[PDB]
Order: C-alpha cells, then sequence, then structure tokens
C-alpha cells in the first residue's frame, strides 16, 4: 500500500526495521549466492563482498537540476571548480526511478527507517529500502537508530531506494558516465542507487543531503571526527579519505563524539551517524585496539580476506585498500551518549597524509592559515607503490571533503569561521603521513601530538616559523620523539627538504588560484606557502 505510493508494486514480504539476530541470519544463509553472501569470522563479525564497487563511485553521481536546486547547488558544469555534482534532468530522473522501483518490485524488501542527525530540529527522517540484507545491515549500523516511539510517528522526509541490482541501458544515449547511477532529487526528496553495491553510497549521500540543507539555515556541516574531554572541551578532526580521522578520533582519554560527519550549530557540535566505518588494511590489534575490539557480532566487515579456518587476513588488500568494517557506535566503550553531541569546539585539527614528506607533524595555524588550508584541503598518497615508485600524488579537495560538497566551498568556509570565532577556538595542521624516511610517523607518535594539541602544552611550546610554508612548529613537545618535530631533520640535509617543499608549495600556489576571484581569497594568497 505505502511501498505502492513510491511506486514499488507487489512486494509480498516486507521486512520492516529488522533486527540485528535477524541480519546476522539473513546473512550466513547458506543458500545465498554472489555479492549477497556472508561469511563468520573467528572474530564473530560476518563479513561480506560489496561487488566489483569496492568505494564511491563519484563519476555516477548526479543531482536534479531544477527550480529548486537551480540557484543553490554547486553545480559541476557552472564553472566553480571542479566536482562531482552533476545536472540530471527531471525526464532522466523519472527514467531511472522506473529502473529502481520495478528491480524492488515483487522482491522482500527490508526497510530501515532511521535519522540523519543527532538534534530533531535539524535531523532528517530516512526511510531506506533494500533487497540486500548486509545493505539493511550497513544502514541501521551507520545511522541513527529510533526509538520505538520515535518509530510509531515516524514521518520520512527523504527516501533512498537502492537497487543494486539494476542497471541502465539507456545512458549512453542520456549523457550519462555509466549504467550504474547514484542520483538525487531534492523535489521528491529521494535517493537512487543502482549498479553499484557499495553501502558507502547511501552514507555519503545522506550526509551530501545534510552538507546541502544545514548551512543553507546557518549550521555547519563537517567532514570531521569529533571527541569531547572530561572537561567538556570538544576537538573537531578534519581530514580526507585515510588521513586519521577514526584512527586518531578513537581516544580512551576521550569520549567519541563521531568519526566522519558532524553539523556545527548554536548549541554546538553533534553527529550525524548511529556508527563508526573504520578502515582495517593492515590492522594492529596494538595499535589500535578499541577498533579491533568493536569487531564483534553486529559488525558487518566488508572485502577482507578471510581464511578457509575463519581467521581475517587484515594485510591482504586484493580485493581493495578499501576493507572497511562498520558498527554501532556503541561497540566503543567510551562514547557520548545517549544523545552524540557536545559543546562548541575549541580545538580544529587539520589532518593530512602528505606524501611529498615535507609538513611538519604538528603546527598551530593563524587565522588566515586556517582558511587558507581549509579552502586548500590537501593530502597526497604514494601511488606508485604496487610498481615499486614513489609517485607522490597531490589532492586538492576543498574543506577536506568536496566529494560530498552541496554548496560552494565558501560557504562551508564561511559558516566555520563564525562558529570558531565565537567560541573561540584554535586550528591546528598534523602530518600523519611521510617525512625523509619514506615512511609515515608511527600511529604512537601522532597520537602524543594529539595529546599535546588537547592538553595545551603544544600552545605553551616555544616554537619558531618552518620557512616557506611559515608555520609555527615547536621546539620539542612532551612524550614525542623530538627529531621529527622538524621536517627537515629526516634528510640528508635541509637542502633535500627545501627541494620537496618548492615542489609541493607550487602545488598549493596553482590550486589555491581558484579562490582569488574575491578580496578576501585574493588576501588569503599571503597566509600560503611563498617561494
Ligand atoms: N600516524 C598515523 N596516524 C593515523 N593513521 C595512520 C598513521 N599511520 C598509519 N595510519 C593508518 O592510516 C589509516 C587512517 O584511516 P582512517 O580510517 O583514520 O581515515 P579517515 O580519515 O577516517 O578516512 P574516511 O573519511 O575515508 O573514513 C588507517 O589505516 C591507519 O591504520
Ligand atoms: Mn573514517
Ligand atoms: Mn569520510
Amino acid at each position: 500500500q505505502e511501498l505502492e505510493a513510491y511506486g514499488i508494486s507487489d512486494v509480498h514480504d516486507i521486512v520492516y526495521n529488522p533486527s540485528y539476530d535477524l541480519l546476522y541470519q539473513e546473512e550466513l544463509d547458506p543458500s545465498l549466492t554472489g555479492y549477497e553472501r556472508g561469511v563468520l569470522t573467528n572474530l564473530g563479525a560476518v563479513a561480506v563482498d560489496t561487488g566489483i564497487f569496492t568505494g564511491q563511485s563519484p563519476k555516477d553521481k548526479y543531482i536534479v537540476r531544477d527550480d529548486t536546486t537551480r540557484d543553490t547547488f554547486w553545480w559541476a558544469d557552472k564553472g566553480k571548480g571542479k566536482n562531482d555534482n552533476k545536472p540530471l534532468s527531471p525526464e532522466t530522473w523519472q527514467h531511472l526511478k522506473g529502473l529502481v522501483t520495478r528491480q524492488l518490485s515483487g522482491k522482500r524488501l527490508f526497510v530501515v527507517d532511521a535519522f540523519c542527525g543527532a538534534n530533531p530540529d535539524t535531523r532528517l527522517s530516512v526511510r531506506f529500502i533494500t533487497e540486500v540484507a548486509w545493505q539493511a545491515h550497513f544502514v541501521k549500523n551507520m545511522f541513527i537508530r529510533p526509538s520505538d516511539e520515535e518509530l510509531a510517528g515516524f514521518k520520512p522526509d527523504f527516501i533512498v531506494m537502492n537497487g543494486a541490482k539494476c542497471t541502465n541501458p539507456q545512458w549512453k544515449e542520456q549523457g550519462l558516465n555509466s549504467e550504474n547511477f547514484v542520483a538525487f532529487n531534492l523535489t521528491e526528496r529521494m535517493q537512487l542507487i543502482g549498479g553499484t553495491w557499495y553501502g558507502g553510497e547511501m552514507k555519503k549521500g545522506m550526509f551530501s543531503m545534510m552538507n546541502y540543507l544545514l548551512p543553507l539555515k546557518g549550521i555547519a556541516s563537517m567532514h570531521c571526527s569529533a571527541n569531547v574531554g572530561e572537561k567538556g572541551d570538544v576537538a573537531v578532526f578534519f581530514g580526507l579519505s585515510g588521513t586519521g580521522k577514526t584512527t586518531l578520533s578513537t581516544d580512551p582519554k576521550r569520549r567519541l563524539i563521531g568519526d566522519d560527519e558532524h553539523g556545527w550549530d548554536d548549541d554546538g557540535v553533534f553527529n550525524f551517524e548511529g556508527g563508526c566505518y573504520a578502515k582495517t588494511i593492515k590492522l594492529s590489534k596494538e595499535a589500535e585496539p578499541e577498533i579491533y575490539n568493536a569487531i564483534r557480532r553486529d559488525a558487518l566487515l566488508e572485502n577482507v580476506t578471510v581464511r578457509e579456518d575463519g581467521t581475517i587476513d587484515f594485510d591482504d588488500g586484493s580485493k581493495t585498500e578499501n576493507t572497511r568494517v562498520s558498527y554501532p557506535i556503541y561497540h566503543i566503550d567510551n562514547i557520548v551518549k545517549p544523545v552524540s553531541k557536545a559543546g562548541h569546539a575549541t580545538k580544529v585539527i587539520f589532518l593530512t597524509a602528505d606524501a611529498f614528506g615535507v609538513l611538519p607533524p604538528v603546527s598551530r595555524l593563524t587565522a588566515d592559515q586556517t582558511q587558507y588550508h581549509f579552502l586548500s584541503g590537501f593530502t597526497a598518497k604514494l601511488a606508485g607503490t604496487e610498481r615499486g615508485i614513489t609517485e607522490p600524488t597531490p589532492t586538492f579537495s576543498a574543506c577536506f571533503g568536496a566529494a560530498f560538497l552541496s554548496l560552494h566551498p565558501t560557504q562551508y568556509a564561511e559558516v566555520l569561521v563564525k562558529r570558531m570565532q565565537a567560541a573561540g577556538a584554535q586550528a591546528y595542521l598534523v602530518n600523519t603521513g611521510w617525512n625523509g624516511t619514506g615512511k609515515r610517523i608511527s600511529i604512537k607518535d601522532t597520537r602524543a601530538i594529539i595529546d599535546a594539541i588537547l592538553n595545551g602544552s603544544l600552545d605553551n611550546a616555544e616554537t619558531f616559523t618552518l620557512p616557506m610554508f611559515n608555520l609555527a612548529i615547536p621546539t620539542e613537545l612532551p612524550g614525542v620523539d623530538t627529531k621529527i618535530l622538524d621536517p627537515r631533520n629526516t634528510y640528508a640535509s635541509p637542502e633535500q627538504w627545501q627541494e620537496k617543499a618548492e615542489t609541493l608549495a607550487k602545488l598549493f600556489i596553482d590550486n589555491f588560484d581558484k579562490y582569488t576571484d574575491t578580496p578576501a581569497g585574493a588576501a588569503l594568497v599571503a597566509a600560503g606557502p611563498k617561494l
């Protein structure tokens, strides 16, 4: 009846609000075939393969262009910086909606109702529809699980229909990138998924919608982790994928607010999600004990290698480097509860994994440097590794998450700065990546830096200015190996560091030029690196 209103017909079996026990038994059903199948690991958690897609597909992301979105969305084709917000006609949207609704017609469907956003005043009431048990599990893990009371009066104001099993044969004619699609309609308030089974598309899809609606009513919407000390002091950690937001916010000395998506309104910082989505490549029990410990029944492992005897080879990246596990946030012992939110952040930390080996492990940023490095959104990676090559490859992703921005970067920078100023927050840049050794800084050294930021040690330290990037760096910090604080010390000579710094400075300078078409942007150039 109600499923019909969405266009899904002849649904025989409806599993509304599936329990964790039911999801466990659905995933291990021995008659499942293909990518629906789960296998039980010795840690008690079920592991699945997500299919050919093992990460987001930005090239398949489309947003319907209509009178509601025309003048507010950050469109990929309106010459305002590179992004993945590709415009979609309403007519083609109706075609994709027919593909997905027909695929889900005549099937057994899982329907998960959940919240995106910790606060009733700004949260989305999302209804997720799928025919794959582990997809419903993923959304039960990653979104906010309502109370029985909230379920009774649940009134969806966004529908996500996951049609991973269907594809679009009309895509060439329609000007699309492939037979797969991840599409959003703000008029009908719906997300459609076709071709990719990857659960991340639903998580980041609703993130992108929050990123669109929250700043339009004065609320920051942020790609960050967040935690809070006993005294109520809040830290947020920005950064691109793989830079350490989840690894480093899971800190037994802090209460976890969230690991990936947060808003910032008049009362403080608040988590969007009900779970965490940790990377498991090379996962070390000794280095990341709380994340490791979260891997138990009700956690959902993705694309890991599971041996015949049920043990996991966390080292094996053969399916993908992006091996993951999701778990409800209460699989972490020390968290904020029952509501994932706290006060205003006073520490704002930009994580970056600098494969060029130039940036210092830690530096406290000026106000202009904060805006400069927020708009720049830099990280890099050794792309040549499988070829035995050191191909440092830069990524500049505005606000440390341009793939999920629905508005222009400046709109996120503006509201972040307003929130920071009102709170007297301070910002820091942390290289969680490489130095002159050609190896990453150890997790142990990085946690000690984060400690030094949070407890005021770094603020009381004697500092000097790193040349070129003009970053204030400490001579020493409690519990941190002193040699690494100056990035020049791990090369044969400061001159060898300088050669790489000049290379990276020019990358930053070229990237930043697109923000200088305003007076404020051009004024920020002086805060960036100077040859
Ligand atoms: N010094 C370090 N600091 C943080 N992480 C490190 C360090 N050295 C290695 N790592 C590894 O880098 C990865 C950090 O990934 P993490 O899951 O924290 O990324 P993220 O910022 O949460 O990304 P996403 O937004 O995609 O979820 C982990 O695999 C971690 O084990
Ligand atoms: Mn993460
Ligand atoms: Mn993320």
